[PDB]
C-alpha cells in the first residue's frame, strides 16, 4: 500500500544526483499513495515514536512547515530546535550541534548555506540526515516535489517542453531541476528565459534529441516555471490549454496575482505535492 | 458530541452564534473538563495538524489553542512570522486542517478567510473581536455561577479598544436575558456606537438596563454578579463590597488596574478562566473538524 | 513494566539536595530500562495526552532538546512558548507568566538566568516544576543524568575519585553534582580544579562539611591539572568558564585505562576536540543518557 523506497533506507538525501530514474518513480507513485490515504482521512502510524529535528540556519517559510506536517502526519514527532536560541551563542561548534541532536533524533532535517557545512555534519551524525537546501542549488526535496508536481498534473514528465524563467545565471536551485529532468526524463523542449551547468548535459542532450533555444514560450510549452519576463493574466491567453505554471515561491513581479485564479497554475498545489513527497521521503529513509 | 452546527465553520465573530450553539459548547466543554480531569485520553482529531499564525504576541490564546489541539490528539505545526499575507496563508493552507489567526489589523481576518480553503478561527482582529475568548468567557459564568440569564455584570476598563468586551457583549445581548450591564471606563474609552447601535433593539425587547459610570462605584461593586476588568482598580480593600456570590473575572494580560491581592479570594475566577477557555478551545476545534 | 519513581509523584524538581541515594538508585535503573526499551524500538504510550511547556528565558541546545525529547519519547506532547513572542513585551510578570502556562500543562521545565526566579515560579504553580538551571545556582536533573552515565560507564559510583574541573564558582553543574555525591555516596577522593578566582564556593562547600567529615571523603584544590590528578582520578569531569585545566590527547596519556572524561556541555577550549575518537571520551553519551534520565524523571513526576 504505502512501500517504502528500499534504496533510501537509512540513506542522507543531499543532493538529487542521488537518484536514479527508478527511485525517482518509485517515490513519485509513494507520494501518490500518501495523498489517497491522507484525503481520505485516515491516520497513519508508521513512525510513532520516532523524531525529526530541523536545524534551520537560515528561514523557510515552506520548507520547514512542509517538512514538519509530513513527519506529523507520518505519526512522527519533531522536537523545535531553534538556531538562534541555542547554544551555538555559547560558542557551541557545529559538529558539537549536530552531535547534540543526533544524540535525540530519529532525522535530522538541515538548511545551512555552505555546501561543506552539511558534509561536516555528515561526517559526524549517526542518523540520517535530510538537506532542505544550501547556497550551492542542492535543495532535493524541491526538485522531487517540483517533478512529481508535473508528472500529477499533466499526467507524464517524458514529452515535455517547459521553459525556465527568471534568475538562471545565479539561480543555482533550477540548474539542479534541469539537471534531474535531463538525466532521468526525455524532455522535448526546454527554452531558458532570462556554460558550467549544460555542458555536463550535452551528452544526453543529444543522445536523447533535447531542442533547446535560449529566449513564442507560451504557445508551445507544457510548463512555465517562474522564479524570483512578467507571466500575468494577458501573456496567460497566449498559453495552451493542457498546461501548467509553477514556481517555487516566494513570489515578487514576475508572477501576477492576476495569474492565481487560472486553473492551469499550478504553484500552490506545488505546496502540497511537497508535503506529500517529504512523506514519501521521510517513510523511505525511516523504514 | 459535537456541535454540529459548527462543521467545517471558521469563526470570526460572537453574532455567528445561537443561544443553543452556545450551551452546546458550554455542555461540551464541560464534559470535555471532566474526562481530561479524570485522566481520560481523547484521540478525536488525530492526524489533524493546526497552525499557529501569529502576527502579534500572546501567552493565552496561543497557547490555550496549541494545548486545546493537542489534548484533542491533534498535533500543531509551528511558524515564526518579503511575502503577502494572501500567499503566506495559502502556505499554511497547503498542509493544515485549521488556522488561528491573530493579526493587528482588523479586516485580514476577512482577507484570509478569501483565500484560505481550510477553516479559521479568529484570536484577534485589532480592535474588533475574539469570539472564542467571549465563549470561554460565558462557560466561566456559567460553571462558576451557575446561570448566565439574569447577571448583573460589569465590564470594566478600556471598552474602546477591547476585543474581548465587544465579543463579549454581542454574545449576552443576543442570546441570554441579562438584567443588567454597567458599562464602567471614562469617556474616551467607552464601548463604542458601532457595538451597542445594533444590539439597541434586544436590549429593549429583553428589557436589559445598561448604566454607564465613569468609576467603579460601590452600586457597581455591591450590585454585581460578574466583575469583568480589562486592561488599558479592583483589590482586597475594594473586594469587602462584593456580594458573597460573584465572581470576578479578566481575559488577562493583567497590569495594575487587578492587584495581586484579589489572587486568593474564592470569587477571582480569571485564573480558572485560563482553564475553562482550553476546555472551550477544545470544545470548539473538536466541532469544527469533527 | 517501568514501574515510576513514587517518591517523585507530582513533585517540583528544584535542588540535587531533595534526593535520597534510594532515589537516585531507582532514577538511574529506570532510566536504564527506558534506554533498552526504545532502543528495542518501543512505542511508548505511558504519557499520551500529557503536556510539557518549556520557558526558557535563557538559551539551550541539551537541556531543552533532551527534555522535549524525552517527553515525546514517553508519548507525550510539548507546547512551544517562547518568550520573544509571548505577553511578557505586553507587561505580564513571571508569576501571571508561570499561572498562564499552569493552566494549560501537566509539567512545565523552566531555566531562568534569577536563581531565586525558580522559588517564585513554585509559589504560584499547581503543576509541577523541573529546574533547568537557576542562574549560578543549581541543574539538578543534570547531576542526576551525570550520575547515571558514571554508574554506566564504571559500574559504581562509591569509591570513586573525580576532579571537578574549570568554572566552579559560575557552575551550575558542578555545585549539585558535588552535593548530589557526597550526600549519598561515599566517594573517595573529590579533585577541584580551578584557579583561586573560579573555586568552588564555600556556599556549596560549607553545608557539606558534616557529610565529608563523617565520610571521610577526601577533598583537594589544584589550580591545574597535575599528573596526580590525571593519574589518579576515575572521573575528569570538566567545565567551561561562564590556568592550565586544558584536556587534550596528550595531556591523556596520563590518565589511566579505567575511566571517563564528562562535560555537561557546550564545551569551547577547555576540551579539545582531539580527545573525541577516544574510548573514554563520554560527554557525547553523556547526552543522551542525559534523554534517557529525563524520560524517567517526567515519567515519575507524572505517573
Amino acid at each position: 500500500e504505502l512501500p517504502p523506497v528500499a534504496s533510501l533506507k537509512g540513506k542522507s538525501i543531499t543532493s538529487a544526483e542521488q537518484f536514479s530514474r527508478a527511485d525517482i518513480y518509485a517515490l513519485i507513485h509513494l507520494a501518490s499513495a500518501m495523498q489517497r490515504k491522507i484525503d481520505a482521512g485516515e491516520v497513519l502510524n508508521l513512525l510513532q515514536g520516532r523524531i525529526m529535528t530541523p536545524l534551520f540556519f537560515e528561514d523557510s517559510s515552506r520548507t520547514f512547515s512542509s517538512f514538519c506536517a509530513a513527519m506529523i502526519r507520518l505519526g512522527g514527532s519533531v522536537v523545535n530546535f531553534k538556531v538562534e536560541a541555542s547554544s551555538i551563542n555559547k560558542g557551541e561548534t557545529l559538529a558539537d550541534t549536530i552531535r547534540t541532536l543526533d544524540s535525540y533524533s530519529d532525522v535530522l532535517v538541515m538548511r545551512h548555506p555552505r555546501q561543506d557545512a552539511i558534509e561536516e555534519a555528515l561526517s559526524v551524525a549517526q542518523h540520517p540526515i535530510l538537506n532542505a537546501g544550501n547556497g550551492a542549488g542542492e535543495h532535493p526535496t524541491q526538485a522531487l516535489l517540483d517533478t512529481l508536481t508535473i508528472h500529477s498534473e499533466l499526467g507524464s514528465v517524458d514529452g515535455i517542453t517547459i521553459a525556465l524563467i527568471g534568475d538562471l545565471k545565479m539561480g543555482r536551485t533550477v540548474h539542479s531541476l534541469l539537471k534531474l529532468l535531463v538525466r532521468n526524463f526525455s524532455i522535448k523542449c526546454v527554452f531558458l528565459v532570462a556554460q558550467d551547468v549544460l555542458e555536463p548535459l550535452q551528452h544526453e542532450i543529444a543522445t536523447k534529441g533535447v531542442i533547446i533555444h535560449r529566449t513564442e514560450v507560451m504557445q508551445k510549452s507544457d510548463v512555465l516555471y517562474t522564479t524570483r519576463i512578467t507571466i500575468d493574466a494577458a501573456r496567460m491567453r497566449l498559453a495552451k490549454e493542457k498546461m501548467i505554471v509553477m514556481h517555487p515561491l516566494p513570489r515578487n513581479d514576475e508572477l501576477s496575482t492576476t495569474v492565481d485564479a487560472d486553473p492551469r497554475a499550478a504553484y500552490f498545489r506545488q505546496m502540497r505535492y511537497g508535503m506529500f513527497m517529504r512523506m514519501a521521503i521521510l517513510w523511505s529513509v525511516l523504514a
